[PDB]
């Protein structure tokens, strides 16, 4: 088969195409592609031909294999930010990569991803009794804020555990995700014109300035260590192989920086959207308090508790799948293949619309929210919100042990009532990178009223 998509007109096909994501932003702009056109499809984001697929085979191919383990952006934007050859997200050398990411997938595994369960809840009770910090003289709590304060306090104490500035750092991990999305495909035209982009190499630098004097930190106390053996979190593994010759400062600074974002970034979103659909959604929530009275009482949440909270688990993963933050991936070919029916050259983007594919796909009921979509055992072949395979999502396990701890210790206390007649399907969301909401609105804030 031939490639389906728009004309290349003679080099205006591509110019229309990379403006539409720039204008659009990337995840309206691939919706409306594979609208238009197939669930496989081929456009320009500057030169580089790129498809964007929603097919599951095609999703499941790619992720499947080692030869897609990269994923593409701008040089010029990646450095901006740092991510450049440098972390693991957007670390597109193979060989790089590969060293780096071990060091993520041990700190999100085995001991640690047990630490969490107890150290998420500890840090959530903490700032639900300091909710003067977040609450309105109406009652109303900056949620969003909230949450990117204990999943910034959680990831601290559990990866690295130096004191830090929870308020600013939080506002500073906005402002580099902010630049991040807005340079990630941003044509080289647009770096030449300075007073275009300075704005965002602050944001960064910001960023950057706040972690070096935390890693500085950390440097010393592991120089003046005495029990090296006894206390090993993600900061101090780096740095310790940097200490042998395995990894540059450059790239520890950045992964210590990569693991404290993260969290931030996607969970506060995530548990932000799955509150509103608690809020819209009582049946629901009788459900998840009666399995939490079961399952735990008034005994702290503990890690032998979460293979236990069934009816909690399904609807995160339909709350995931209805109402995603993380709705794309981003993927390049490192080899030529032939994928489902199409030829794939190497160096070939890929755009893999995951959120699409969970409303085309495996599901029964896949354009309203139901835990009737996961009645059903779901193959992982027809739902990956966290992808899988060699270069699958580092926090995927942990995640949901995480987004499980916070779940049960917030609801456990309160009931959590929306304004008005909102909810995740009439709050205004921007659409590129990720899938938020727009923070510029209002209205985005809850009341919580507690229980017994
Ligand atoms: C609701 C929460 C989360 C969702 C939905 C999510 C989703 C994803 C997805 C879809 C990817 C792309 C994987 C792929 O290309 O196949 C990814 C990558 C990644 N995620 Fe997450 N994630 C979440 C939370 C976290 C957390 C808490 C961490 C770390 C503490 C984390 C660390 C990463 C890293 C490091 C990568 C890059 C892996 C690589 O490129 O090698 N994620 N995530
Ligand atoms: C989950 C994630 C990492 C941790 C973080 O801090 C913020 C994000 C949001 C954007 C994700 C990214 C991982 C890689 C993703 C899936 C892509 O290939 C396109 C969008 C991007």
């Amino acid at each position: 088969s031939s490639i389906p998509g728009p004309g290349y007109c003679m080099g205006i096909g591509p110019l229309i195409s990379h403006g539409r994501f720039l204008w659009m932003g990337i995840g309206s702009a691939c919706n409306y592609y594979n609208r238009v056109y197939g669930e496989f499809m081929r456009v320009w984001i500057s030169g580089e031909e790129t498809l964007i697929i929603s097919k599951s085979s095609s999703m499941f191919h790619i992720m499947k294999h080692n030869h897609y383990s990269s994923r593409f952006g701008s040089k010029l934007g990646l450095q901006c930010i740092g991510m450049h050859e440098k972390g693991i997200i957007f670390n597109n050398n193979p060989e790089l990569w590969k060293t780096t990411r071990p060091f993520f997938m041990k700190a999100l595994s085995g001991p640690g991803l047990v630490r969490m369960v107890t150290v998420c809840a500890e840090s959530l009770k903490t700032h639900l009794d300091r909710l003067e910090e977040v609450t309105n003289e109406s009652g109303y709590v900056d949620v969003l804020t909230l949450l990117r304060r204990v999943m910034l306090d959680t990831s601290n104490t559990l990866f690295l555990r130096i004191p830090l500035d929870e308020s600013a750092i939080v506002v500073k991990i906005q402002g580099y995700f902010d630049a991040w999305q807005a340079l990630l495909i941003k044509p080289d035209i647009f770096f030449k014109i300075s007073w275009l982009y300075k704005k965002y190499e602050k944001s960064v630098k910001d960023l950057k300035d706040a972690i070096e004097v935390l890693i500085a930190e950390k440097r010393r106390r592991i120089s003046t260590e005495e029990k090296l053996e006894e206390c090993m979190d993600f900061a101090t593994e780096l740095i310790l192989a940097e200490k042998r010759g395995d990894l540059t400062r450059e790239n520890v600074n950045q992964c210590i920086l990569e693991m404290l974002i993260a969290a931030p970034d996607t969970m506060s979103v995530s548990l932000f959207f799955m509150l509103f659909l608690i809020a819209k959604h009582p049946n629901v929530e009788e459900a998840i308090i009666k399995e939490i009275q079961t399952v735990i009482g008034e005994r702290d949440i503990k890690i032998d508790d979460i293979q236990k909270l069934k009816v909690m688990e399904n609807f995160i993963y339909e709350s995931m799948r209805y109402q995603p933050v993380v709705d794309l991936v981003m993927r390049k070919a490192l080899e030529d293949d032939v994928i489902d029916g199409y030829p794939v050259k190497k160096g070939t983007n890929i755009i893999l619309n995951i959120g699409r594919m969970h409303r085309l796909e495996f599901f029964p009921k896949p354009n309203e929210f139901t835990l009737e979509n996961f009645a059903k055992n779901v193959p992982y072949r027809y739902f990956q919100p966290f992808g899988f395979g060699p270069r699958g999502c580092a926090g995927k396990y942990i995640a949901m042990v995480m987004m499980k701890a916070i779940l049960v210790t917030l609801l456990r206390r309160f009931h959590v009532k929306t304004l008005q007649g909102q909810c995740v399907e009439s709050i205004q969301k921007i659409h590129d990178l990720s899938l938020h909401p727009d923070e510029t609105k209002n209205m985005l804030e809850m009341i919580f009223t507690p229980r017994n």
